[PDB]
RNA sequence: GGAUUGAAACGCCAUGCUCAGGCUGGCGAGUGCGCGCCACUCAUCAAG
């Protein structure tokens, strides 16, 4: 669970002449002190065959995922980054094991020496179990 | 391999809590109160 913090901020300039008539406005800004998010995804090769999604497209997709947040900087988003990317590659065109059982292999738990609310990625320990025989595990990050 | 009222779908761009203000002015621990009254080191033991 995350506990967003509300930050009150002020601005020197007023926007309208009406409110000018002592001249400052107070706004607020919502931030998550820290949070680690898990995103699942699926790529269907049979659908790709119907639209030409090729291997160069897949490599570009992995590149986007690992570099997704590098160009999305803004005043509101703070610092976001991709920490880890596990890819399960199936031998067969359609799958070889149930997806939900593969997602279970990625265990995310808190480091041993860390207590209290998490404030950095170092407070978490992430491990990947052994995948079934028909699936290959790749760690792009 | 035609159709999961489906297929596609950012809440998003940005914004000083600031400018400043002695905890101060001053107030005896002080007046006083015997360690003191007594009590043998002593009764013996060649020098070789």
């Amino acid at each position: 669970p995350v506990v967003p913090q509300e930050v009150s901020i002020t601005r020197m300039a007023v926007t309208t002449k009406a409110e000018a008539e002592d001249n400052r406005t107070m706004g607020r800004k919502h931030i998550v002190p820290y949070g680690l998010y898990v995103a699942h995804g699926f790529i269907s090769a049979p659908l790709a065959e119907k639209t030409g999604f090729s291997d160069e497209d897949l490599t570009l997709f992995w590149d986007a995922l690992v570099n997704m947040f590098e160009h999305d900087r803004s005043a509101a988003r703070g610092l976001m980054s991709s920490r880890k990317l596990i890819v399960f590659k199936h031998q067969n065109r359609l799958g070889n094991a149930p997806a939900h059982k593969l997602f279970d292999l990625v265990k995310v738990s808190r480091a041993e020496g860390s207590s209290g609310p998490a404030r950095s990625f170092a407070d978490y320990a992430v491990t990947v179990g052994q995948a079934p025989e028909g699936v290959e595990v790749k760690e792009m990050l």
